[PDB]
């Protein structure tokens, strides 16, 4: 099967990495990259812009006061000042757009690693 390292939530085939350090999301999507990993993506399943659906296992350690860069999803844009972040809305969480500069906590993502 699949299975990821000590502090990485397993979801499918990948593993998420919640990073809590406040940064822009351009240098939130630099320190993913140097965890050989990437923003976490969750474009679809979404019906309409700013819906989201994330994994249980994510979405139970996530702090509801606090928004989380995360990939943009290009689907809905037709390159763009606004970034993306998930923020929680009374008991749902949504994407929402932001100015890239600001200052938020992320989620990267690995693949899972398989054994034998």
């Amino acid at each position: 099967s699949h299975m990821c390292p000590s502090g990485w939530i397993p979801y499918q085939e990948r593993c998420f990495y919640i990073s809590h350090t406040l940064r822009s999301l351009e240098e939130s999507q630099k320190y993913c990259t140097s965890l050989s990993s990437k923003l976490a993506a969750f474009d679809e399943p979404s019906k309409y812009y700013y819906e989201v659906s994330l994994p249980s296992g994510l979405e139970e350690l996530l702090d509801r006061s606090k928004s989380y860069w995360i990939q943009m999803s290009k689907k809905w844009r037709h390159q763009s000042r606004y970034c993306d972040k998930i923020k929680k809305y009374y008991q749902k969480w949504k994407r929402t757009f932001s100015e890239c500069a600001e200052l938020h906590p992320s989620i990267c993502e690995s693949e899972a690693f398989r054994f034998p």
